[PDB]
């Protein structure tokens, strides 16, 4: 049946993307009801970016400083405010294509779909994980800022990411839709180090379950382990600790397959210690960690969105 | 920066997906204007599937044998015809969300986005390649049939694939939207072997260029090669021949990077012979072959879709 990096359908988000311009900067905004959300660094000039006082930069701004274009339609800005690192432009028109939505702060490990946009227009869609160091390994270019990450549950878009910057290492950083950065990052052009990145253990386990559902059973072994003994081995290979909450979320998959989580953990332990011996799991020679337990179920069970 | 399996935005295709039921079988249909396209095997019972006479099975069908549901709206079937292996159901309502579209027959190695659907509702979107043996390595479950593959150019959806079946090996086969199978496959439950699958060489090269654009240069070596000497090594590793046309299509990327195609070929030759020495290219320990030269440009240049 197969297994792919599978993104949510993008239709609901496509109709919310607009172009926002201020000064010398154009980037993307999210148009929901009569508000457009975008990164507040759009108000900065190059020189402002080095040490911006945003409260003061925004006071000196007027509604007429902001050009918002939805397709070939100018939206008139009739108000502006700042929530943390997000700019909220109140416009004269509610988006008639506003979907059901919420703003959610995700945790490291968790995944989301990215609708990469330039000039308010979608370029493509791909699946991403919030890395344990609060960066994402996206595919983004100049002008991508304001592009959002999202999950869909039924008909409800949960927006969890807005793109703000690329770090020097070529990885990406941003906020929830309430404007709070994931990670120790600030929207200021000043050197800022990403933490060291670790592997998302719960996701590697989820993917091993995916492999079992798709037939691959060679890595299942006769050994077992305790959670603590597993985490001790994990730590040494730069894997995130496995928590009881992780074990619980892997429940549905353990039930579906009949293999218990601690059994799978022992299977992973061996994989970490010995390697794969030039074998592949779901076409991969590396252990893949950008699929959550929910992602595997959704794909392996055929969950749909309406 | 960054490089991902990036799918086209799915919005334009989402609004064309419907549920088609006949007998006890439910699968997906593509609703364009007042026609719904779906696999004709929807008219077969399990017993019919072993040796179907489609002309005769269809004569014995009436419009009222087909239930089409678009969301919670029943579309009334008022006509039916068969074009090769695709069923065309004429319905009472033109799709108000019909996009600009064409039907295109793609070639092996070319890529496309898949909107996996169940019960006329989208589950997810992912990027696919037409394998050299005319199969696709999709992620599809029971009820996925009628799901389509597509590219977008500007505002125009080019439909290139409709899903019909999974082979025993777990790979997938289907038709263009005129109903002609890609490959030597038939919509009959009778043993059908996929040809031996080879690696899409031009795509591996395109991806190596992507890797260079993103920094990775460790695999660039001091050697060069002729096209023929390359193809001799390629053949031995189950790689498709590299043609002059392939060399020409890689031109833009060779220009962008400054590395000539035959130089990159030599870099690949060594990778094939020695392996990767536990190193990775764009996060991968395997050579990836599901990105075309165009795909790399689009993603690395930031092409957008109206
Ligand atoms: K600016
Ligand atoms: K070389």
């Amino acid at each position: 049946s197969g297994f792919r990096k599978m993104a949510f359908p993008s239709g609901k988000v496509e109709g919310c993307m607009v172009q926002v311009t201020c000064g010398t900067t154009t980037l993307n905004g999210l148009w929901l009801d009569d508000v457009v959300y975008c990164p507040r660094h759009v108000i900065c000039t190059s020189e402002d970016m080095l040490n911006p006082n945003y409260e003061d930069l925004l006071i000196r701004k007027s509604n007429h400083n902001f050009l918002v274009q939805a397709g070939n339609v100018q939206l008139r800005v009739i108000g502006h405010s700042m929530q943390n690192c997000v700019l909220k432009l109140k416009v004269d028109t509610a988006n008639p294509k506003t979907p059901k939505y919420k703003f959610v702060r995700i945790q490291p490990g968790q995944t989301f779909s990215v609708l990469a946009c330039y000039n308010g227009s979608p370029s493509g869609v791909y699946q991403c994980a919030m890395r344990p160091n609060f960066t994402i390994k996206g595919s983004f270019l100049n002008g991508s800022c304001g592009s959002v990450g999202f999950n869909i549950d039924y008909d409800c878009v949960s927006f969890c990411y807005m793109h703000h910057m690329e770090l020097p290492t070529g990885v990406h950083a941003g906020t929830d839709l309430e404007g709070n950065f994931y990670g120790p990052f600030v929207d200021r052009q000043t050197a800022q180090a990403a933490g060291t990145d670790t592997t998302i253990t719960v996701n590697v386990l989820a993917w091993l379950y995916a492999a079992v559902i798709n037939g691959d059973r060679w890595f299942l072994n006769r050994f077992t382990t305790t959670l603590n003994d597993f985490n001790l081995v994990a730590m040494k290979y730069n894997y995130e600790p496995l928590t009881q909450d992780h074990v619980d979320i892997l429940g549905p998959l353990s039930a579906q397959t009949g293999i218990a989580v601690l059994d799978m953990c022992a299977s992973l332990k061996e994989l970490l210690q010995n390697g794969m011996n030039g074998r592949t799991i779901l076409g991969s020679a590396l252990l893949e960690d950008e699929f959550t337990p929910f992602d595997v179920v959704r794909q392996c069970s055929g969950v749909t969105f309406q």
